[PDB]
């Protein structure tokens, strides 16, 4: 029960994680426009983006269509865009005023035991 893929990787990307770990990464940094990716529990074809702002967590889910697309199921069905790749949705989703609380600032990395001798 694994996946991967060949080629460079973002590290907004997480991966399948659960949601008390969505926050505290977001925590963190505490920035007001952090973000992050992880694999849905519910359904595995399906994504969870979530944004922070002014100490709020903004999860997303992003369910499958038709032609197996990446499209958040924030709005309605009139200003919503349709994406074939994970990345492509996220960096089209990097600007303001689109539909998410705060637009994608810097991607928040993942949590890996960093340990630094020297400054």
């Amino acid at each position: 029960g694994s996946s991967g893929s060949s080629g460079m990787v973002p590290c907004w990307n997480h991966g399948n994680i659960t949601r008390s770990k969505a926050e505290e990464l977001l925590s963190r940094t505490g920035k007001d426009g952090s973000f992050l990716v992880r694999a849905s529990e519910s359904i595995s074809r399906a994504y969870a983006l979530c944004v922070l702002y002014r100490n709020c967590v903004y999860t997303y889910r992003i369910l499958p269509n038709e032609d197996d697309k990446f499209t958040v199921q924030a709005s309605e069905g009139v200003s919503m865009r349709f994406f074939t790749k994970l990345d492509q949705l996220i960096e089209f989703y990097k600007k303001e005023n689109m539909g998410l609380v705060t637009h994608l600032q810097y991607p928040v990395p993942l949590e890996e035991e960093d340990t630094g001798d020297d400054p």
